[PDB]
């Protein structure tokens, strides 16, 4: 507990802007795509009021519109008088992807029509397709296989405080052992790591600060409708924060939180927000009507777990289901605690072997071990139990490829 | 019900299956067997032939089919064995966990063909575990297999009995004969004893 994460003064112009959203279109070959920016503003609302996207490639200028505040008509009633949408083409678009993070620079400025400043605010911009098309994940038309992994922010010393130095570490340690991707297990992470994964190149799941799996049954909130408002905003507010990083590639509504009626509308309301991205949520059984990806986690290669309820079918069964279509990425597999990954290599010759089963996230990265000093002021690894915490779960927080301090395993 | 439809011999397999000439001669192949066998309740299943490649003709005769009686479901394991002319992915030998990536008709794993990218169809091996000889290992495996996957609903094993003939020696005496045996030739050696009894339907 406590205040873990920067604090931080911004100061905006009365009239300012406050939202915008951007988005990347295509032809079928990629050839060409239009990038789309939905600006909002507040404030007094004034004709000679502007607003100019541009967009940069290093020192070039690819692209530019400018135009002043009234959206579309959108019904009856008209349109967001405080709203534009700009569109700008661009041709041979550099797209985005983990293996080559091609960016663009997206500049929002809010000005006057006689060309002054009033504000301006701006983004990384990756150009990049990411749909789910004939059972099968897409990333730019091409179908992925992610070789991922769980990474809780954790800090040997400084607990849950994350700092770029120890983000920039794992990313390359990640990068350098073949990972491409990550899943923020189990809560949006610090800011700055979603602008890492960008330039980096990283495919990530961003997921929700949702998980219940203590109650019995585990769906006991999240099928409350009480419940709905509380979950509602750690969706909806991680959306409207993450949703232009380009290295966010899933949206994910939590964690162990069963499957209640109110996944199933969170699960709809960021369909129908941001359609860039598929939804996932591995609750309920991993195959629910919550998700757009078979999203298992520990769900065996060849052998079946047929626990009632929410059985972990073997990987290759799973997808051959009457009537099932989807993808299969498990959120989670090869629990690597301690001398563990034994039969790993099982599961990506099976990986490679069957389109639809696109890969996984290993659990974890890092051991969450905290460090203690003994009488003589010598440091070690210390867990469970190990602050007179109780009732505690002995050494179940080290389950990482790599020790607190990120030495490999 | 299978009809009697088998041009494994010409190149490519196909070579008068789509061939729009041949299209009566076929038609009546198909047509007759149903109009005839279409009351047994035995038959639930349509066959378009064997070994015949994948031409348009058993487009044409599959849909004729499935006009004619809804009651069945229509198979042919020609041009691929999952050919939009077959309500069924029906291979001949494709293995469980191993597959044989022949070029324009592959043999999958069978476990691996059902999730196929948009494949939805329930798959039954119309031959499978050749049973020449000392043969049948292995077999275990695809029932282990059947078992545990919904969606793979069995087999026909290959095959019966063995197409073996009785010659008799100087004595008298009878003996079982195979390919060449009889001054014929070319001939197949003894490929045409691929049963699970003999002959004389003694088990093997
Ligand atoms: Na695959
Ligand atoms: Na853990
Ligand atoms: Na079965
Ligand atoms: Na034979």
């Amino acid at each position: 507990s406590g205040i873990f994460r920067d604090v931080s003064l911004l100061h905006k112009p009365t009239t300012q802007i406050s939202d915008f959203h951007v988005a990347t279109r295509f032809n079928d070959d990629f050839s060409r795509a239009v990038l789309e920016a939905e600006v909002q503003m507040c404030g007094e609302l004034r004709d000679y009021l502007r607003v100019t996207v541009s967009l940069w490639q290093g020192e070039t200028q690819v692209a530019s519109g400018t135009a002043p505040f009234g959206g579309e008509i959108i019904d009856e009633r008209g349109g967001y008088a405080d709203r534009v949408t700009l569109r700008l083409n661009v041709e041979n678009p550099k797209l985005w992807s983990a293996e080559i993070p091609n960016l663009y620079r997206a500049v929002v400025e809010l000005h006057t029509a006689d060309g002054t400043l009033i504000e301006a605010e701006a983004c990384d911009v990756g150009f990049r397709e990411v749909r789910i098309e004939n059972g099968l994940l897409l990333l730019n038309g091409k179908p992925l296989l992610i070789r991922g992994v769980n990474r809780h922010e954790h800090h040997p010393l400084h607990g849950q405080v994350m700092d770029e130095q120890t983000m920039v570490q794992d990313i390359l340690l990640m990068k350098q052992n073949n990972f491409n991707a990550v899943r923020c297990s189990h809560y949006p992470n610090h800011p700055l790591w979603y602008t890492l994964c960008d330039r980096y190149g990283l495919y990530v799941v961003d997921e929700a600060n949702i998980e219940t799996e203590g109650m019995v049954p585990m769906n006991r909130l999240t099928d409350d409708p009480r419940w709905l408002p509380a979950m509602s905003e750690r969706v909806t507010r991680m959306v409207q924060r993450d949703r232009n990083h380009p290295s966010v590639i899933i949206w994910s509504l939590g964690n162990e939180s069963g499957h209640g009626a109110n996944h199933d509308a969170l699960y709809r309301w960021i369909k129908s927000v941001d359609p860039s991205r598929p939804v996932q949520y591995e609750g309920g059984g991993a195959d629910t009507t919550a998700t757009d990806i078979i999203c298992p986690m520990y769900a065996r290669v060849d052998e079946d777990q047929p626990f009632p309820a929410v059985p972990k079918w073997s990987i290759k069964k799973w997808l051959s289901l009457p009537g099932e279509t989807r993808p299969l990425i498990l959120c989670e597999y090869a629990h690597a605690m301690g001398n563990s990954l034994g039969g790993f290599a099982k599961y990506w010759q099976a990986f490679r072997q069957y389109p639809r089963l696109q890969g996984g996230f290993v659990w974890d990265w890092v051991d969450q071990s905290l460090i203690k000093y003994d009488e003589n002021g010598n440091p070690w690894s210390a867990y469970g139990g190990d602050f007179g915490d109780t009732p505690n779960d002995r050494q179940f927080c080290m389950n990482g490829l790599v020790f607190a301090d990120r030495t490999p395993h």
